[PDB]
Order: C-alpha cells, then structure tokens, then sequence
C-alpha cells in the first residue's frame, strides 16, 4: 500500500547520529512521497510530553523518559532501541569544588532533568554509596537551565550526558565525579505513537532502519562527522571529538528480551523508590514489526 503524507519525527541535538541524519537528508531520500519534519526538543521527557499530544508521532529518548510517560498514563510504543552509552552519562562537580567521591553528594543540590537518564544514573550511583534520592536535593532544570545554573554557582553537582559532560570538563568548568559505567544501564528508545506505528508499521521498521545506518556516520565517516556536527551545535571541534571518544557504537535495533527485561526492572525500581506513583509495565507497550 501507501507510505504517509507525513512524519513529524523528535530528536534531542544532543543525539549526534540523529542530526547526523537531519543534515544528510537520509529519511527524506529515503522517502519522497512522505514530508520529513524534524522537530527539536531540550531533553526526553519534553519529547514525550508532546509525542503524547500529538506534535510529533515518532522520537528517541532515553530509558526513563517513556516510563514517566506511562506512569502518567501515555498509550505510547516501543519500536526501537538503543544501546546505551554509560561514557556519556556523567554526574559532574564544578572545577572548584571540594566534592570528590560520591558520598561526597550527601546533602548537597543536584541539577538533573527530571525523569531523563540522567535520573536513573543519579540513583543508581548515590545507591552504591549507600545515599538515596531523599539524602540529596533534586533540582530539576532542563540541560540549558541547569547550565547556566551551573555557571552561576546553584548547584553542587550536575548529573547531565553529551555533550555538556565534554563541554564542561573540556574548558575547565567541571570534574567528572562519576560516570554510568558498570550500572548495566539499559540505552535508550525509539517511541511511537501507537496510532502511527499500527497503521505504518512498515514504514516505521524502515524509518528504524534507515536511522540505524545514520550511527554508522560517526565511525564510517569520523572527519567529516566532526566538521559537521561543530558546524552544526557550534561547539568546538576538540569537544565534538571527545564526544565520540566516549561512545561504542549504538545503532537503533529491535528490542530483545533481555532489553525488555531491564527496562521493566527499572520501572520495578522507580516504583520502589517511590519516583513513579503507579508500576508501569513495559511489556504491553513493545512493538516489532
């Protein structure tokens, strides 16, 4: 049958693969009977909030971002994932601080976007020092606003991902005080709308595909990859470098079960710690072609 009149697809500028993708024109040469519209959002659960009026029908986020969307009861799919970049997942110090291990963080105020990745690194890792969300004091603030945050001297540690971690720790701004590494974190996901996804799942599976290639560009085609996405994000060539240093591979895939699993002990562990009022269960919502 047909393809649709339309695809209002999210992305965060942080996703280098996805801008990637936007600036090459990959779905739309892909595509040509189906207006491509990408629409930008500052983090995840901005991006699911407006998956969930309708504003867009298809968008990557994090691993956490979509269980607040459930929780809040959103009729959203899985459709795709994407492996996870512990590197790039990072709670920083400023420079000047004297905070140096993460018992350190006891008490003090943390930036962080509510319900992003970010969240669940920041409890996984206080946990492991034996501290929990109610020893530390959350600030929720979009990655811009807890930048300048951070930059005016309001908060003691910021748990944020790349490119802010580079940024930051590049021009002397920030310590890396500790990263995802070893926490067995999930990645992240491609969302739908559960409307969208029934009547074009073929299309859906080859939008998936086509995004899986994108990845590709940051090894395939490691220079230029670089002058763009400083062109791009106007950041320095050095830092857009680091962060790819940081990142293994991390092409969209089908869900596998031992993903789906994870993803429902999050949720399990959210719930627990009292951050989701309902448990959401993840299962239902997964799609594959």
């Amino acid at each position: 049958a047909a393809e649709p009149a339309q695809l209002r697809i999210g992305y965060q500028k942080a996703v280098s693969s996805l801008v990637l993708a936007k600036q090459h024109r990959l779905l739309e040469q892909r595509f040509p009977r189906t207006k491509i519209t990408w629409v930008e959002f500052p983090a995840g659960p901005q991006l699911l909030e407006a998956l969930n009026v309708g504003s867009i029908d298809l968008g990557g986020a994090g691993d956490i971002p979509p269980l607040f969307a459930q929780a809040a009861g959103a009729d959203l799919l899985y459709v795709g994932w994407v492996p996870p970049t512990p590197k790039a997942e990072t709670i920083l110090v400023p420079s000047k601080s004297a905070l140096r291990t993460v018992a350190d963080l006891k008490g003090k105020r943390i930036a962080f976007q509510k319900g992003s990745s970010a969240h669940n690194l920041l409890l996984r890792v206080l946990a492991k020092s034996g501290l929990s969300m109610r020893d530390i004091t959350p600030l929720y603030l979009s990655p811009a606003n807890a930048r300048a945050a951070f930059a005016a001297g309001q908060v003691d540690a910021w748990a944020i991902w790349d490119p802010w971690y580079s940024a930051l720790t590049l021009d002397g701004s920030a310590r890396l005080l500790a990263n995802g590494e070893g926490l067995g974190l999930t990645g992240g996901f491609f969302l739908s709308s559960r409307r969208y996804a029934t009547a074009w799942g073929p299309f859906v599976q080859q939008v998936m595909g086509t995004l899986n290639q994108a990845d590709g560009l940051l090894e395939r085609d490691r220079a230029g990859s670089i002058k763009t996405l400083a062109q791009v994000s106007g950041l320095p060539p050095a830092v857009v470098e680091r962060t790819l240093a940081h990142r293994p591979p991390a092409s969209v895939q089908p869900l596998s079960a031992q993903v789906i699993k994870a993803q429902q002990a999050t949720a399990d562990l959210f719930y627990a710690q009292r951050l989701l009022p309902k448990r959401v269960l993840v299962a239902p919502a997964v799609w594959r072609a």
